[PDB]
């Protein structure tokens, strides 16, 4: 059922799954020394190109490859649009490894035919509380904590092979180069994330929407007018009054994030991470370049009363192409990054969230039921959608946990 898939060292059924009781390696151990140094082979029409995604003319390469082949629903309305600027932001994070990011070009014309990139992230991905609590039972506790420490491995995004190059076995050889490549580097895990179901994912939660601009919603049909509203008079009407938000943020202190506000922000935000079994650790350049504002791309508010930083949210945008409406090209979206809150509910403040998304243009938010995101779904007026983001390792044996103990947000 799976070529690839059965190849590799990830578990291969829920059944295994089932069966794993600490976090571990699944492959034999292996050094540098034993990885080809030689690029994995590619026929001879093609050849491998690294970009380097700090220069702006590769950048944009491949946001025209991800523009026009990334990924989009089953009826083909929308798209993803990650923005070159975006594009930057997520694939060059402090100390950032070039060599991760892997392009195949058709040799001849040069022409983009597909990527993957890695980025370096330090990740707890010890055994989760639930089984070291089985393992206090069995006796079994020193095995369980072997693999406590935080590690530095590899995740994975943008995986993407031109349509017209679809169902040609590309993607497995991509992946092969790119774990090379990772290993090369004396790296062995991975950590990525896919809305389709691939052996075996160690989590899965679903999506959640929030409506901001619900008559766009409506007529680009990526929202439809519920059933219940038709009792009313001005169907529309009653939905836009249902979704209106503040047209400015209702805690007092909230403002922007600054430089300054790094050291606060990172202490607040790895505490609460603490307590998810799954979830990234980030070093102060790290919560500098993942939260400070960053035009179109990353929006981050503290709230700071009396001289403190007692809370913060962050969101990142992500536009779609919206295919052949006649009144609208993009879709306007922002998704729930990282946050704290220590001084407010939850709730509190992501509702001002929603309020500067709304004010900022934004058409929807969305996001995974990750972190404590469930709190507010209701009080908020989040619904589920119908999609799924499914969490996997690469090279890790990981017991099955729930979203709300996963803590790594995926771009
Ligand atoms: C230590 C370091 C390790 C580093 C590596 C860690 C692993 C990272 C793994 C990648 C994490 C990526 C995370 C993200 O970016 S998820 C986003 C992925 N991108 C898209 O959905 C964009 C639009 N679609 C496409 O570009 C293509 O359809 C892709 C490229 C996805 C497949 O191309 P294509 O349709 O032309 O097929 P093929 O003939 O070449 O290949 C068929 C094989 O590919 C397996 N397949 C299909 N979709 C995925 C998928 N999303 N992850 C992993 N495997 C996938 C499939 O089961 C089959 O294997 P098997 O079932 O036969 O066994
Ligand atoms: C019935 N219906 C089905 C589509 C529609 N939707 C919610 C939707 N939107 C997707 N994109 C690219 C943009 C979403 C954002 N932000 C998508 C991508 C991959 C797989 C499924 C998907 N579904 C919701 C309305
Ligand atoms: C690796 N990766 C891929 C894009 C993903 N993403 C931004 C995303 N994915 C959606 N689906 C259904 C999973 C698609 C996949 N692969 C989605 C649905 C509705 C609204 C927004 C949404 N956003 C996030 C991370
Ligand atoms: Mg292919």
């Amino acid at each position: 059922a799976h070529a690839f898939w059965s190849t590799q060292p990830v578990p291969q059924t829920e059944d295994e799954t089932e069966k794993i009781v600490f976090a571990g390696p699944m492959d034999e151990p292996k050094t540098v020394a034993d990885i080809p140094e030689e690029p994995y082979p590619i026929a001879s029409t093609f050849e491998w190109w690294t970009p380097n995604m700090e220069a702006a003319d590769d950048i944009h390469a491949i946001y025209e490859l991800l523009r026009d082949n990334y990924v989009e629903d089953d009826d083909s309305m929308f798209r993803f649009n990650y923005s070159e600027e975006f594009l930057q932001w997520a694939l060059c994070p402090p100390n950032y490894i070039p060599d991760w990011h892997v392009a195949v070009r058709r040799k001849a014309d040069k022409k983009l035919l597909a990527f993957i990139a890695g980025v370096p992230v330090t990740l707890r991905m010890g055994t989760p509380k639930y089984m070291k609590v089985k393992a206090q039972e069995k006796g079994e506790g020193e095995e369980a904590a072997k693999y406590d420490e935080p590690r530095h491995i590899c995740e994975i995004n943008f995986l993407c092979v031109h349509k017209q190059l679809r169902e040609k076995r590309l993607a497995p050889i991509l992946i092969k180069e790119a774990t090379r490549r990772v290993n090369r580097t004396n790296v062995w895990q991975a950590v990525y994330t896919a809305g389709v179901l691939l052996p075996t994912p160690y989590a899965s939660g679903q999506y959640f929407h929030r409506s901001l601009n619900p008559e766009k919603l409506v007529e680009i049909r990526f929202s439809g007018i519920p059933a219940q509203y038709q009792k009313f008079q001005n169907p529309m009407a009653m939905l836009k009054r249902n979704y209106q938000l503040p047209s400015a943020p209702k805690n007092s202190g909230l403002r922007e994030m600054k430089p300054s506000d790094v050291p606060q922000v990172r202490r607040i935000l790895m505490n609460y991470l603490d307590s998810f079994d799954v979830g990234p650790v980030f070093s102060d350049a790290e919560i500098s370049h993942y939260l400070l504002p960053r035009d179109g791309v990353v929006f981050t508010y503290v709230v700071e009363n009396d001289k403190k930083v007692t809370d913060f949210f962050s969101f990142y945008r992500i536009p779609s192409t919206v295919i052949g409406n006649s009144n609208y090209n993009l879709l306007n979206a922002a998704y729930v990054h990282y946050y704290a809150a220590t001084s407010i509910p939850l709730h509190q403040l992501i509702l001002d969230l929603l309020i500067v998304a709304h004010s900022r243009g934004f058409d929807v938010c969305n996001m995974v039921e990750i972190l404590d995101n469930r709190s507010f779904v209701e009080q908020l007026k989040f619904g589920a959608g119908d999609g799924h983001l499914r969490y996997y390792f690469y090279n890790w044996a990981y017991p099955k946990i729930k979203p709300s103990q996963v803590a790594l947000v995926m771009l």
